[PDB]
């Protein structure tokens, strides 16, 4: 059997509430790892699990200092030849943006997959406790080998690249809808259907062991009336970045205009993204700043954060852009 | 025939670019309203039309200021018997915040149907032309009156309350992925399929005849290590109210909640929407704010604007996003 | 509370296997309503509830026969001043076919509510305790009544005439594309979205009380190469009716078509559907049949059934087609 | 520049109408391939195009013998040094079929690129003319190259495995809800997002050079009441295969058990595949036949008819089922 690491950060899938029914009032992060693997005994004839608790928080409260911390630990596992794979449980609100930071930064082929819950623990037909023995299944089968991080909810593993919580509160919110998933489960049986024609994992240069901090980069949103005062204050505050949520293909106002000139006067790289959820925002040298390629807000920020590591370089980083 | 009036605000539908194939570096909202019927000549056999011309921008500039005279002008023309509906014509950026204000302001049944294209006229394929075409079909049409104001683009009709534009390029890009269209248009007839169980048009409170500016309202989005500093800039600029686009749920981190905290304090009203781009935000009374049900980001904007018109009261606003 | 009649029929909803993973070798419909019912105690705090046993078969087993008999049922259940709604628990394989038959020809505004589950009883992460749950929530709401015959699993309700299985073995299979869906339950809270503009039970001229069989009508399926030689066997057996799974808009090869001539010869009637899986099929007067408008193969097969329990008019048939 | 062939089959990218909204009463395969190409002169910028006409006809009437005569014609022309790729004009009804029949015996990397249009070339805003510059645009990269056959419209690259038309009349039908898009066009750019994990093309198994025709496979509809004499209709009509569309996971009727039975034992082989549009039909042991994995009828069907021009082996067929 393979041996595989739960590494646990917290999420609703540790969530613990008063009644089979109850969806608030409860501490998303409150159950040990150890008492998720107890719950599917069933883990146990698909591989040799231990578990391990590197945190212990909702995922709205993960910060780039710990998701960092986690990589680190994650190449850490995976450099032993007594570890085949890791799974990560964490929250659905912010595993999107955990998982692409690890596809960048973890420098292994040995598969890392992030799963989560919608419904807590305690809940009536909880989703938590069939999603961590699909991803049990996928760490552990070496045919994952070399996709990329994976996030595995609801019976479908999307890569970190393209996946996204796409629903507020349903089970089937990870969705990637225009590049689809890269394989399902379904009876007991992985089926792998696309590999990403991405960078990542041991292909990438990202390389962040060693560092304790990384760059601070904003996101703003883009709509009727934005003001240009929110650029302003992100200058003042020192950020290296922007990723601008923009209407449309990253369309940007007379206003976000003036903002992104003055940011860019004090060498902030601003990235144009889009709020819509989906597909690319082209190039357009008549706008300012980089563009997001088909990279939605939460991921473009975590991509530009990792690329202000390496390199200030406005072509590099537009390239990184088309190619990770 | 029906008398309708296509009323034009600009938009890459009045784009016009130098050959077609080029998608950057031309204005979007160029050509002139009558320059769009005369490319259609077939709409003469549908209705009898009249072009005004009522603004000619790209729709990321477009502001509620002009959000707010493009209603009340859509009133008057609706209060006379020698219009049975109207078509306005729109950039796609902003068109789903344009259209949904409509949609609570405009006292008529007759249909208000905003178009837009998302290629430029001078394209090869360009889009525009059976937009409009079937624009001023579903315009004209008397099954559709009291649907609410609409947005046709690609053969669909979508709900202004629903519809939200998808994809950054893409033609099929309006959707409403859980709620679907209020109807399609295929081999020259109209297929209506849902009507919104929800308030609107005839049956809104909001009126907006006679007021000349809107409350201000911004946009602040949730993702790991969100900064506190963003809600003391607005609060700081006299915002009367903060619409959160927030982590899942409208799930909020420590940060956000103090700056939330201090938001109320002041008097400003938050609703925590959603970034992910659909679903419901259910209500949680330990959190800050006000949830904004299934209303995205931009529409939860332009809500909270007119509630903030007419109230001040966070029980009676509540009920509006339950009911708007 | 209000008093639900939780009417079963069978399923992978009443299946149960001997483990948790275990996938085939159990029979949908093994299980109970009483041990549904005491498997989600939480449902006597939603409604006074009561278990009738119909019938207990895999899905792919019910008859027109059998669900006439269930609609004649639910009819006289509906009557009685002590039911307030019935729930009707039924394999998801053809749920949608026995859903739009009780939504044509249930004579009542009282809510009727189907529900499935894709997972067995039996399973880790069973869907069926919280899918019961739901529907006895819709089915209790005094909101749910007149909005036509509802199919409830995964937080969504779907309207009988929309709702399809489009996906062999996800819980999130139930949508409707185009049209969306009824509600959502999120958070114990019932979302009404759309109504639909159709035609239905208490304004439907379908009633089958006192018929205790049903015309014959087959469903034949478009690709290359279709065979003339199974528009001879239909013929040949006796059907009323054939539902053409038609390539694209219910396109049809020289050799569908002279099947289809022939069996108009011999009084069939031919609907022209799509294997597309939505969408519309326009009328076409150069070719053969009727057209089915939006209804799938599956629903369009029910509506014809029905129809010839009324008709052999092609006009009316097609005008049914148009507004059911 | 790229060589590229055009090799036009009709469909109703070459359709022309009498008027530009005029959608039944022409012949969708009129207008010969140099019309097409005249009508897109910016293709000469991306390529030095050739037109040849292989046939002009709708595509409900294509047949096996003639995919197989296209696929040796594009054997032929993608052997020649002077070729660099192939676009094919075909009708969107079968063009999945011919696709993936091309996907399975085409012996070259060289890009194959099928092409289509939802409207006429005489309709306002006719798709065909984007589309077949995008797909020339596909076939001339060098990015291109070993991923298998392509379907492209509405700016969309599908996987000739995975995409279907969804919809029976929009623009934007072609989609892979499970699997996305291999890539996208936009802004005159392609965006290459995943590469297929199936053997297709040079890696394939297949070769039909050589042959005139193709073993019998017929398709039967799976659904309430389903007839055994169908099944006994097909095999007395000396069928070699039979795929079942099946209800749900090609779940199975007592009637369609016995028939299944039935041609089992005259030796034909049955795979067992979904009428639901989407997803995985599993193994199970218990039930007759094989399983298709994820292909859907019409490309499953594709796959059995090449499967049994090799073997009668249901080890290997069912493999064949896993991995092209
Ligand atoms: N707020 C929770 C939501 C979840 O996990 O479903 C989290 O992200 O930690
Ligand atoms: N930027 C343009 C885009 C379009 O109309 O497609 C607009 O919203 O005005
Ligand atoms: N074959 C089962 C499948 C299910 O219910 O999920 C049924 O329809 O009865
Ligand atoms: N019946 C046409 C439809 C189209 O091309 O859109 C064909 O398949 O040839």
């Amino acid at each position: 059997l393979p041996n595989i690491v739960i590494l646990a950060t917290g999420g609703t899938i540790a969530g613990s509430a008063a009644t089979g029914t109850q969806t608030t009032g409860y501490k998303a992060g409150a159950l040990g790892v150890d008492t998720l693997i107890n719950a599917v005994p069933e883990v146990k004839k698909l591989a040799n699990v231990k578990g391990e608790q590197f945190s212990n928080m909702a995922s709205e409260n993960m910060t780039g200092d710990v998701v960092l911390k986690l990589s680190q630990r994650v190449n850490e596992l995976l450099a032993r030849d007594d570890v085949d794979g890791v799974v990560i449980t964490h929250g659905t609100d912010t595993v999107e943006e955990s998982a692409y930071f690890l596809h960048l930064t973890v420098k292994s082929d040995k598969p890392v997959v992030f799963v989560a819950a919608m419904r807590p623990a305690t809940a009536i037909s909880a989703d938590g406790p069939m999603n961590l023995l699909e991803a049990v299944r996928v760490a552990g089968d070496k045919q994952s080998r070399g996709r990329g991080v994976m996030v595995v909810l609801n019976d479908r593993i999307g890569s970190a690249r393209y996946i996204t919580k796409t629903n507020a509160s349903t089970l089937d919110t990870f969705k990637a809808n225009e590049e689809g998933y890269l394989g399902v489960i379904i009876g007991n049986r992985i089926y792998y259907q696309n590999r990403i024609d991405k960078l990542h994992t041991t292909r990438s240069v990202f390389d962040v062991r060693g560092l304790t901090s990384l760059p601070k980069v904003d996101i703003l949103y883009g709509y009727q009336d934005d003001p240009e005062y929110l650029y302003d204050a992100a200058i003042q505050h020192g950020v290296k970045g922007i990723v601008y949520a923009g209407m449309g293909a990253g369309s940007v106002s007379v206003r976000g205009i003036a903002g992104m000139r003055k940011a860019m006067e004090k060498g902030v790289v601003v990235i144009r993204s889009t709020r819509t959820g989906n597909g690319i925002v082209p190039p357009d040298e008549e706008l300012p700043g980089l563009v997001s390629d088909s990279l939605n807000p939460a991921h473009a920020r975590i991509l530009l954060m990792l690329a202000l590591t390496r390199t200030s370089d406005p072509k590099v980083i537009q390239e990184y852009f088309h190619t990770y």
